[PDB]
C-alpha cells in the first residue's frame, strides 16, 4: 500500500534524447529511427522572437547547420522539414536505442510523464496532467525545451508531449510530436491567454478511491447524490462536469470498494462545500487532480513494463 | 520556472532489475557486476514469517535452488552468501548494463529515487525521503521487495535503500545494500514500533525558499527570529531542532535569494502558528519536508546527468 506520484521509468525515453544546436541556441531533440525531432524555435535569434517568421528564417539553413549530437555520437543530418512547430532532421544512422513508440494528442485531464532534459542530458522525471486549459505546471528552466511527455503499455512508448515555452503567468506549452500546439498558444514571445482553467474531477474521484483502498475514508460520508445535483455543485466551485463516460471510467475502483460512484460524488460535494476541516487525505491538504482513473487501477495493481 | 516532485532518471537502474525465485516465492534483484542482492527472506515460507532462523533455512538451499532471471536470460549461480539481511549470489557473468555505482547508508531526511519493480519488471520511479524514524512512505505493493532506491551523481549511482517490509502500519522499512536495516527493524512478520517521527525542518526550509524563487513569496512576512525561539517552536509542532550545520547548508539559497535563513525562519514560524490560510505554496497546501536544499540547488540550476 501506500499511494505516490509516480512517474514511467525514463530509461527507455533516456536513450532517444539528444543535443540540438543550430546557431547559437541549443535545445533538446528527439532520435526516433533516422528522424530528430525537435521545437522549430532553435532557429530563432533574440531579434526573432516577438514574431518570427518560420519559414524565412528556416530557408536560410541547410543541412550542415544543425549540430545533432547524442552523447558524445556526432550524428549526419541528410535532410530537414518543418511539420507546424516541430523541425523534422532526417539523419543518416537509425538510432539503435529506438523503443516501440507511438505518437499520440492526448485529451485534456489525461496524464503523462516528463523526462526534463538540458542538453541532451536527462535531470529528472515527474508525472503531470495536461490541464482542461492545455497547460501543464511542470518544472523547466531555460534550457529544457524539446523535452518531451509520455505513457507506457507494456514495451510501448506513447510520446505526447515536446515542451515548447513558459507563458508569463509561468506555465507551460508544448505540442503533440507532429507540432500541433495543445491549446491556443503560439511559438512567439507574446503574453497569451490560457482559457479558463478547472479541476479535473474524474480525477479527483479516483485518487478518493486510491485514498479508501489505502484507509483514507474519514471523509464518506452518509450521503448519497445523483449526477445532475453533483454538477450544479462541481459548476459553483469550477470542477468540470460529470459524465456518464467518467462514471462509466470509474467502474472497476466502485467495484473493488464498493461505494457507488454517486455516492463517492456525496463526499466529494461535502468536501467541497465544507473544506478539509485541517485533516489530509492520502498526505495532500488539497483535492489531487493529477491522477486518472487508470493510474490509480495501475498504482494499486502493479502493472509491469 | 516550476517546481516538482522529481525523481532521478531511472534508465541506469533499470538495467540492472532482475527476478529471483527461490521456492514459491519471487521478488526482486539488483544484478551489479557478477553479483544480484536481493532480501534474504526469499528464502522463507509462511510458516517462517514469524521468526524465521534464517541461517537454518539458507543451509537447506545451494546455488542452484536460486533462479535469477535478467528479463528472458537465465543467470548462473555459483555461489552464495547472507550479509546481515540480504542475499549475495555470485553469478558467472557480469552485468553488461552495470553502471558505476558506489553504496552509501544515508542519513534520515536524505532522499532518494525509488524504482518500483515486480517480478524483475520496473513499475514506475518516485521520489521520497527517509523519515526521522528510518521508515519511508513508499507505494509498494506485494512483490515489490528487493525494489531500490538511489541517487544519482553525474555517471554514478548511489544506491542506498533495497525494499523489505511494509509494518503494520502501512509505512514502508528497508535496508542499506550491506543488509543493514534503517531502523529498528527486523525482517519478521510482527508488529514493529517505529517511534515517533517529526518533520524534517532544514526541508521545509530548503522548499520555502525554493518557493520564492518561483514567485510563491505571500508567506514572506516582515519578522525575523532567532535560533533558539525558532527551536522552541519547532518542539512544540514537532518538527526537527535547526543547528547550525543546516543554517549552513541552506546559504547557497539564501544568498541566491537575499532572504536570510533566520528571516525565513520566522516565516515558517508564522505558518505553524497560523497555518496557510486557505492558500497553497508550489501547489500545496500543507508544508512539505520532502526536499533537500541539495534537491532545490539542482532543480533549480539544471544538473543533469
Ligand atoms: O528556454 C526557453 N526558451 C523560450 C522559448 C520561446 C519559444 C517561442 C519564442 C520565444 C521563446 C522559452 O519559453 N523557454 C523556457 C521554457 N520553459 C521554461 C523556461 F524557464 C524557459
Ligand atoms: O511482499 C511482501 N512480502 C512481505 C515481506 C515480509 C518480510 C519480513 C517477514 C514478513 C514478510 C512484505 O512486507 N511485503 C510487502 C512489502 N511492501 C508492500 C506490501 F504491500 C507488501
Amino acid at each position: 500500500s501506500g499511494f505516490r506520484k509516480m512517474a514511467f521509468p525514463s530509461g527507455k525515453v533516456e536513450g532517444c534524447m539528444v543535443q540540438v544546436t543550430c546557431g547559437t541556441t541549443t535545445l533538446n531533440g528527439l532520435w526516433l529511427d533516422d528522424v530528430v525531432y525537435c521545437p522549430r524555435h532553435v532557429i530563432c535569434t533574440s531579434e526573432d522572437m516577438l514574431n518570427p517568421n518560420y519559414e524565412d528564417l528556416l530557408i536560410r539553413k541547410s543541412n550542415h547547420n544543425f549540430l545533432v549530437q547524442a552523447g558524445n555520437v556526432q550524428l549526419r543530418v541528410i535532410g530537414h522539414s518543418m511539420q507546424n512547430c516541430v523541425l523534422k532532421l532526417k539523419v543518416d544512422t537509425a538510432n539503435p536505442k529506438t523503443p516501440k513508440y507511438k505518437f499520440v494528442r492526448i485529451q485534456p485531464g489525461q496524464t503523462f510523464s516528463v523526462l526534463a532534459c538540458y542538453n541532451g542530458s536527462p535531470s529528472g522525471v515527474y508525472q503531470c496532467a495536461m490541464r482542461p486549459n492545455f497547460t501543464i505546471k511542470g518544472s523547466f528552466l531555460n534550457g529544457s525545451c524539446g523535452s518531451v511527455g509520455f505513457n507506457i503499455d507494456y514495451d510501448c512508448v506513447s510520446f505526447c508531449y515536446m515542451h515548447h515555452m513558459e507563458l508569463p503567468t509561468g506555465v507551460h506549452a508544448g505540442t503533440d510530436l507532429e507540432g500541433n500546439f495543445y491549446g491556443p498558444f503560439v511559438d512567439r514571445q507574446t503574453a497569451q491567454a490560457a482559457g479558463t482553467d478547472t479541476t479535473i474531477t474524474v480525477n479527483v474521484l479516483a485518487w478518493l478511491y486510491a485514498a479508501v483502498i489505502n484507509g483514507d475514508r474519514w471523509f464518506l460520508n452518509r450521503f448519497t447524490t445523483t449526477l445532475n445535483d453533483f454538477n450544479l455543485v462541481a459548476m459553483k466551485y469550477n470542477y468540470e462536469p460529470l459524465t456518464q463516460d467518467h462514471v462509466d471510467i470509474l467502474g472497476p475502483l466502485s467495484a473493488q470498494t464498493g461505494i457507488a460512484v454517486l455516492d463517492m460524488c456525496a463526499s466529494l460535494k461535502e468536501l467541497l462545500q465544507n473544506g478539509m476541516n485541517g485533516r489530509t487525505i492520502l498526505g495532500s491538504a488539497l483535492l489531487e487532480d493529477e491522477f486518472t482513473p487508470f493510474d490509480v487501477v495501475r498504482q494499486c495493481s502493479g502493472v509491469t513494463f
